[PDB]
Protein backbone atom coordinates (compact mmCIF):
# COMPACT_ATOMS: atom_id res chain seq x y z
CA UNK A 1 0.00 0.00 0.00
CA UNK A 2 1.08 3.49 1.14
CA UNK A 3 -0.63 6.03 -1.83
CA UNK A 4 0.44 9.24 -1.54
CA UNK A 5 -2.71 10.93 -2.38
CA UNK A 6 -6.17 9.85 -1.27
CA UNK A 7 -8.58 12.34 -3.25
CA UNK A 8 -8.40 11.90 -7.38
CA UNK A 9 -10.49 13.43 -10.01
CA UNK A 10 -10.58 11.62 -13.43
CA UNK A 11 -11.40 13.21 -16.64
CA UNK A 12 -11.93 11.44 -19.80
CA UNK A 13 -13.39 8.82 -16.85
CA UNK A 14 -15.09 6.06 -19.50
CA UNK A 15 -12.06 5.67 -21.58
CA UNK A 16 -10.27 2.57 -21.76
CA UNK A 17 -7.39 3.17 -19.57
CA UNK A 18 -9.58 5.59 -17.26
CA UNK A 19 -11.97 2.97 -16.76
CA UNK A 20 -9.09 0.49 -15.67
CA UNK A 21 -6.98 2.92 -13.60
CA UNK A 22 -10.38 3.44 -11.36
CA UNK A 23 -10.59 -0.51 -11.39
CA UNK A 24 -7.58 -0.54 -9.88
CA UNK A 25 -7.61 2.11 -7.85
CA UNK A 26 -10.77 0.48 -5.86
CA UNK A 27 -9.35 -2.84 -5.49
CA UNK A 28 -5.64 -2.12 -4.78
CA UNK A 29 -6.14 1.56 -2.68
CA UNK A 30 -8.31 3.15 -0.27
CA UNK A 31 -8.26 6.12 -2.83
CA UNK A 32 -11.31 7.97 -3.05
CA UNK A 33 -12.43 8.96 -6.74
CA UNK A 34 -14.78 11.33 -8.58
CA UNK A 35 -15.50 10.25 -12.36
CA UNK A 36 -16.14 13.76 -14.60
CA UNK A 37 -17.80 13.86 -17.84
CA UNK A 38 -21.24 12.81 -20.27
CA UNK A 39 -23.51 9.87 -19.40
CA UNK A 40 -21.17 8.24 -16.98
CA UNK A 41 -23.65 5.92 -14.84
CA UNK A 42 -24.29 4.02 -18.13
CA UNK A 43 -20.92 4.23 -20.37
CA UNK A 44 -19.22 2.71 -17.00
CA UNK A 45 -20.11 -0.32 -15.57
CA UNK A 46 -21.48 -0.88 -12.29
CA UNK A 47 -19.11 -2.73 -10.46
CA UNK A 48 -17.31 0.67 -10.68
CA UNK A 49 -20.35 3.14 -10.38
CA UNK A 50 -21.90 1.38 -7.95
CA UNK A 51 -18.71 1.18 -5.32
CA UNK A 52 -18.88 3.65 -2.51
CA UNK A 53 -15.80 5.00 -3.07
CA UNK A 54 -17.03 6.93 -6.52
CA UNK A 55 -18.79 9.65 -7.23
CA UNK A 56 -19.80 10.69 -10.66
CA UNK A 57 -20.38 14.53 -11.86
CA UNK A 58 -21.90 15.83 -14.72
CA UNK A 59 -20.46 17.84 -17.44
CA UNK A 60 -17.97 18.70 -20.27
CA UNK A 61 -14.87 20.90 -20.84
CA UNK A 62 -17.43 23.51 -22.07
CA UNK A 63 -19.02 23.75 -17.95
CA UNK A 64 -16.42 25.21 -16.23
CA UNK A 65 -18.41 25.61 -13.09
CA UNK A 66 -18.98 21.84 -13.13
CA UNK A 67 -15.49 21.30 -14.02
CA UNK A 68 -14.35 23.23 -11.40
CA UNK A 69 -16.60 21.59 -8.95
CA UNK A 70 -15.46 17.86 -10.02
CA UNK A 71 -11.96 19.10 -9.29
CA UNK A 72 -12.27 20.88 -6.18
CA UNK A 73 -9.81 19.23 -3.49
CA UNK A 74 -8.66 16.94 -5.83
CA UNK A 75 -4.94 15.95 -5.09
CA UNK A 76 -4.21 14.84 -8.02
CA UNK A 77 -6.21 14.89 -11.56
CA UNK A 78 -5.50 12.43 -14.00
CA UNK A 79 -6.72 13.46 -18.01
CA UNK A 80 -7.59 10.41 -20.00
CA UNK A 81 -7.43 12.36 -23.26
CA UNK A 82 -5.22 15.19 -24.38
CA UNK A 83 -6.96 15.92 -27.63
CA UNK A 84 -7.92 19.48 -27.58
CA UNK A 85 -6.27 22.39 -27.05
CA UNK A 86 -9.01 24.66 -26.10
CA UNK A 87 -10.20 21.65 -23.60
CA UNK A 88 -6.46 21.20 -22.23
CA UNK A 89 -6.63 24.77 -21.72
CA UNK A 90 -10.16 24.94 -20.53
CA UNK A 91 -8.60 21.81 -17.82
CA UNK A 92 -5.68 23.82 -16.37
CA UNK A 93 -7.53 27.25 -16.51
CA UNK A 94 -10.02 24.93 -13.96
CA UNK A 95 -7.32 23.53 -12.03
CA UNK A 96 -5.39 27.37 -11.46
CA UNK A 97 -8.72 28.56 -9.87
CA UNK A 98 -8.70 25.43 -7.73
CA UNK A 99 -5.28 25.40 -6.57
CA UNK A 100 -4.66 22.02 -8.21
CA UNK A 101 -1.07 21.40 -8.77
CA UNK A 102 -1.00 17.81 -9.33
CA UNK A 103 -1.85 15.71 -13.16
CA UNK A 104 -1.22 13.52 -14.65
CA UNK A 105 -2.26 13.21 -18.46
CA UNK A 106 -2.10 10.43 -21.19
CA UNK A 107 -0.31 11.44 -24.89
CA UNK A 108 1.14 10.16 -27.56
CA UNK A 109 4.47 9.12 -28.72
CA UNK A 110 6.04 10.42 -31.68
CA UNK A 111 5.54 14.08 -31.36
CA UNK A 112 9.18 14.57 -29.81
CA UNK A 113 10.76 13.11 -32.91
CA UNK A 114 11.55 10.40 -30.39
CA UNK A 115 10.60 7.16 -32.46
CA UNK A 116 12.50 5.64 -35.24
CA UNK A 117 11.46 6.36 -38.98
CA UNK A 118 9.73 3.30 -40.06
CA UNK A 119 7.16 3.23 -36.94
CA UNK A 120 7.32 7.19 -36.77
CA UNK A 121 5.75 6.97 -40.61
CA UNK A 122 3.44 3.99 -39.58
CA UNK A 123 2.63 6.20 -36.77
CA UNK A 124 1.66 8.82 -38.93
CA UNK A 125 0.01 7.04 -41.66
CA UNK A 126 -2.43 5.44 -39.14
CA UNK A 127 -3.88 9.14 -37.46
CA UNK A 128 -5.49 11.75 -39.08
CA UNK A 129 -3.45 15.12 -39.10
CA UNK A 130 -6.26 16.60 -36.91
CA UNK A 131 -5.69 14.17 -34.13
CA UNK A 132 -1.65 14.69 -34.20
CA UNK A 133 -2.36 18.41 -34.41
CA UNK A 134 -4.56 18.85 -31.92
CA UNK A 135 -2.50 16.32 -29.89
CA UNK A 136 0.46 18.23 -30.05
CA UNK A 137 -1.61 21.44 -28.94
CA UNK A 138 -2.62 19.69 -25.76
CA UNK A 139 0.62 19.13 -24.80
CA UNK A 140 2.09 22.45 -25.09
CA UNK A 141 -0.94 23.88 -23.34
CA UNK A 142 0.36 21.40 -20.55
CA UNK A 143 3.64 21.97 -20.83
CA UNK A 144 3.39 25.83 -20.46
CA UNK A 145 1.45 25.86 -17.16
CA UNK A 146 2.44 25.94 -14.31
CA UNK A 147 1.16 23.05 -12.71
CA UNK A 148 3.14 20.00 -11.62
CA UNK A 149 2.34 17.56 -14.68
CA UNK A 150 3.42 14.22 -16.02
CA UNK A 151 2.48 13.53 -19.44
CA UNK A 152 2.53 9.85 -20.40
CA UNK A 153 3.55 9.49 -23.99
CA UNK A 154 2.12 6.09 -25.11
CA UNK A 155 3.11 3.61 -27.93
CA UNK A 156 0.03 1.80 -29.29
CA UNK A 157 -2.37 0.79 -27.31
CA UNK A 158 -3.83 -3.28 -27.06
CA UNK A 159 -5.66 -4.95 -24.18
CA UNK A 160 -3.73 -8.09 -22.91
CA UNK A 161 -4.27 -9.25 -19.15
CA UNK A 162 -0.99 -10.96 -19.02
CA UNK A 163 1.33 -8.17 -20.25
CA UNK A 164 1.54 -5.70 -17.10
CA UNK A 165 5.39 -5.29 -18.20
CA UNK A 166 6.42 -1.67 -19.15
CA UNK A 167 9.75 0.38 -19.39
CA UNK A 168 9.87 4.20 -19.03
CA UNK A 169 11.47 6.22 -21.90
CA UNK A 170 12.85 9.46 -20.75
CA UNK A 171 12.57 12.92 -22.67
CA UNK A 172 14.98 12.66 -25.34
CA UNK A 173 15.68 9.01 -25.59
CA UNK A 174 14.95 6.95 -28.44
CA UNK A 175 11.36 5.65 -28.25
CA UNK A 176 11.99 1.91 -30.04
CA UNK A 177 8.71 0.09 -28.79
CA UNK A 178 5.82 0.03 -30.97
CA UNK A 179 2.87 -1.18 -28.53
CA UNK A 180 2.17 -1.24 -25.28
CA UNK A 181 -1.07 -2.74 -23.43
CA UNK A 182 -3.63 -0.87 -21.73
CA UNK A 183 -2.69 -3.19 -18.28
CA UNK A 184 0.74 -2.24 -18.08
CA UNK A 185 0.04 1.79 -19.00
CA UNK A 186 -2.45 1.38 -16.01
CA UNK A 187 0.75 -0.40 -13.75
CA UNK A 188 2.95 2.37 -14.66
CA UNK A 189 0.51 4.96 -13.37
CA UNK A 190 -0.59 3.10 -10.24
CA UNK A 191 3.74 2.82 -9.12
CA UNK A 192 3.63 6.76 -9.78
CA UNK A 193 1.00 7.51 -7.30
CA UNK A 194 2.38 5.53 -5.05
CA UNK A 195 6.22 7.09 -5.89
CA UNK A 196 7.17 8.69 -2.35
CA UNK A 197 9.90 10.54 -4.54
CA UNK A 198 8.42 11.92 -7.42
CA UNK A 199 10.66 14.28 -8.68
CA UNK A 200 11.57 12.04 -12.19
CA UNK A 201 7.28 12.50 -12.20
CA UNK A 202 7.58 16.50 -11.40
CA UNK A 203 7.25 18.65 -14.83
CA UNK A 204 8.26 16.16 -16.95
CA UNK A 205 7.25 13.92 -20.26
CA UNK A 206 8.10 9.86 -20.04
CA UNK A 207 7.56 7.75 -22.83
CA UNK A 208 5.49 4.22 -21.85
CA UNK A 209 6.12 1.15 -23.99
CA UNK A 210 6.21 -2.65 -23.54
CA UNK A 211 10.32 -3.98 -23.54
CA UNK A 212 11.14 -5.90 -26.86
CA UNK A 213 8.31 -4.52 -29.24
CA UNK A 214 11.47 -2.81 -31.47
CA UNK A 215 8.98 -3.23 -34.47
CA UNK A 216 8.36 -1.36 -38.02
CA UNK A 217 4.29 -1.44 -36.69
CA UNK A 218 2.55 -2.57 -33.77
CA UNK A 219 1.72 -6.41 -33.89
CA UNK A 220 -0.69 -8.37 -34.35
CA UNK A 221 -2.46 -9.59 -30.98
Amino acid sequence: SNAMYKYITILGAAGQIAQKLTATLLTYTDMHITLYGRQLKTRIPPEIIDHERVTVIEGSFQNPGKLEQAVTNAEVVFVGAMESGSDMASIVKALSRKNIRRVIGVSMAGLSGEFPVALEKWTFDNLPISYVQGERQARNVLRESNLNYTILRLTWLYNDPEKTDYELIPEGAQFNDAQVSREAVVKAIFDILHAADETPFHRTSIGVGEPGTHYDKPSFH
